[PDB]
């Protein structure tokens, strides 16, 4: 098992801001052994960032993904094209897109199937908001959200899983490194699978990054704002190398 | 007024069968002086086609589009990365994404207000369903539709119309043409506008694209699956320059 | 002249056991039973067999002011319909706006129950109505059509059916005509009941009768009270 | 011995006034009245005053299927539980499983309607149940925790809540003891019943009954023949 550490740049990035970035980054980056390291840009910028994942050891991945191969989904984005920019992993089921755009449980287990058969690796995305952990229900939650996006696949092991706590409000830490163990081991219970990677998307930054690594169920980070920023995100990387 | 006749490519075409589709048709299309070209691929595959198209006559557009600039929206694209990559159109509010990815006439809304401020020239779809037609409610349905998306919009003659009238069953000709120029009438009436184009969206082939363009309220097309062979497509420009 | 006018009460979720009692004893006895008038009382539904026993042997037509459209099945909390024709039920509120709001009609459902209370000779009254938002846009027309549409596929005998026209809002007379013929002529017949929903006081309901679109009133607040109920009849009398 | 168990039945949308008078006479006139028993029968809304006037100076309970969290007011087709309380209404089921598909209740609803009835000393019976594809996936507690917070949210005597398991299927006895035991453990307290709304009949009232976490029924199509009801109640009787 490497750890994986994930950068969700979101809707962010020009095409200058994106090679500017690369720049900074992959002249700086150690290729530790131990971590697979994933960049995931803005969907039109994939080619782009094809060009510059492509000789390097970063991971292309892709924010989002529709389930077919192709057809009427005006705006979507095929599996096929992923596959032949080289993307190797994919962020499915992403809070923003459950909120925002219609991502149901229901979609979210057709993307992670569709995934699995042309082979990239999805990145299944759960989480609860502050009512729910507030309600003591979080655990209930996630399990709800991994049993459905789950059902009828044979091999969870080809999964990877982010812990993404919902929060409304920012607190630069939207749960205690204990808090997100004991949440880490529930879903490795669920997930039946020790291969599986369970990575905290969270709030991560370089000041908590090694109390978080620490605990032994947290496999790495699915990191958003702080990834955008590349110094701050090789210092997260140099942390987790120890 | 110049026609528009766009091609919505919608999840279709890897990057082998992009790059042959602008062999054949970059090789073979007139640049008619009376058509603006737009052709909308795939939203990861914008960057190979802003390559085809900047030196061509043919316009960029795109699928759809976010309504900010940049921030948390986990798979958005981003208005100011179509502006980079030279689209000039942008498909707003296709039924495809109101029937399946959270597509609301709110957002719709702000999605023009972006494509304005932006100088996208957004291209707003809209259209009613079997049942719609059948209870005798098209024209109601759209100006509803039209209303709603347009509210708070001073100046509606730098907005496109595709009415695409929305139909589980295919039929070859979701309307008569007859039909289309009354739509398009009533439409031009909501719009308040000579300038913008409405184009029809509807089933438009190379076996009626002449009656339909003939109709004067019928200022182009928004063709979907016919615009995916090249052939097809320069046949349908080819009866649109009489 | 074809025409009676229909002044319904909408009680909605007021008046105890005891105040329906003062009220049915003070309202019939002194109500004049006016023949160009159907007058339509609507209790709460918990309140529908004290009512009809009060206006047995009355000019009063008791309403109901939701139901369901099946006849008896596994529908925990809802009215049947032959309940209420057992009890003399006349007419029934369906798709009030705060039932499309809070409590989950659908156009779908509505349709079904305006079917269901035409099988069973009660006479529905379908409330439709635009919210502001609506109205600002200028789409108050379209919305009407469709919310009657939905409502009525596949219905016959739209003569039938009453409609009861309140612009949805928080809590003119020419505009309300305007509207109300623009409603007729969705129904397309005349003989269908057209009544204003909306502010109906002493001050404005003849103006308001006098309307040829506006075929009555669905009366709220202003009816719980027996002596307003009833100086708003006298002057739709004239 | 700290419990008495509560047997109730829900009549659903079923049964005339006429049914409900030849049921109730049968009834009150022939059921022991166990000690160990809350009995509650819940008829329609409508019918709702014929039910009290039978059970006044009985020890039925009675129960109504569903109401209103407001006392007062602009809610078309709703029931006040002020009226209830004037009619007598001890019992309400809330969000009945029916209610939820259909007619829009959600837990935010529910959460409101529960305050109000303990607000007025009208003890309610929460319904919490999952379906067939929340079982088969296994997430059943898991389904029925997140009903249970969520319609229990900032009301602090959960101990004046009773609660009624119903699994959602179209229309085991351990199993059933293993759900009851894990929502008692989510109540925090021993006083709220829970009582189980599957199917009960008398060749199983008694092993049901058994169980230390199944404190009665609400007892749903089975209940409507005043017969079998009290066989069921005789066989919990030992």
């Amino acid at each position: 098992m490497k750890y994986l550490i994930g950068a969700n740049f979101k809707m962010y990035k020009s095409h200058k801001d994106l090679q500017e970035y690369f720049d900074q980054f992959v002249n700086n980056y150690a290729c530790f052994v131990n971590i697979d390291l994933m960049i995931a840009p803005m969907t039109v910028c994939l080619g782009t960032a094809s060009e510059m994942t492509k000789d390097s050891c970063v991971h292309l991945g892709a924010q989002n993904m529709h389930y077919e191969d192709q057809g009427a989904y005006t705006g979507e984005t095929s599996p096929l094209i992923l596959k032949e920019l080289g993307a190797e992993y994919v962020i499915i089921g992403h809070s923003e897109r459950r909120q925002y755009f219609g991502e149901t449980n229901q979609m979210i287990n057709k993307k992670l199937k569709s995934a699995l058969q042309h082979g990239i690796r999805p990145i299944l995305c759960i989480g609860e908001n502050l009512e729910q952990k507030e309600l003591g229900i979080s655990k209930e939650t996630l399990k709800i959200q991994l049993r459905e996006a789950l059902q009828g696949i044979d091999t969870l092991d080809q999964i990877d899983v982010a812990y993404e706590p919902v929060r409304a409000i920012g607190t630069g830490k939207s749960a205690t490194p204990e808090e997100v163990q004991d949440i880490h081991e529930y879903i490795r219970s669920v997930l039946g699978n020790e291969k599986s990677r369970i990575i905290y998307g969270g709030s991560v930054n370089d000041t908590n990054a090694d109390i978080l690594i620490a605990q032994p169920a947290v496999n790495g980070f699915l990191i958003g704002s702080a990834s955008l920023d590349p110094q701050k995100f090789l210092k997260i990387l140099d942390v987790v190398s120890k």
